[PDB]
RNA sequence: ACGGAAACCUUGAUUCUAACGCUACUUCUAAAUAAGCGUUA
């Protein structure tokens, strides 16, 4: 989608993708204190990055 | 027709017994298989 053309143009690039609304679990391990603050702040940093 | 003749420096003996080329040590450290879609129509 181009902001200049103001329309969406399709391209020959087809991918195998996970469908929307799929639940996938990850485990994250932290061995120090600073990284613990970083990972406990993964939300509100994701929000700041998205803002 | 010689201070000469005859006479083994010889027999039996394991350079042998015991003794770990052993003790400790992460092939380890960061890293989205990902980015760009212009211009014409």
């Amino acid at each position: 989608y181009s902001a200049k053309t103001n329309k969406a143009k399709p391209l020959p690039l087809y991918r195998e993708s996970i469908s929307p609304l799929t639940k996938i679990e990850f485990e994250i391990t932290t061995t120090t204190d600073e990284a613990g603050r970083l990972i406990e702040e993964l939300g509100k940093r994701a929000q700041a990055f998205y803002k």
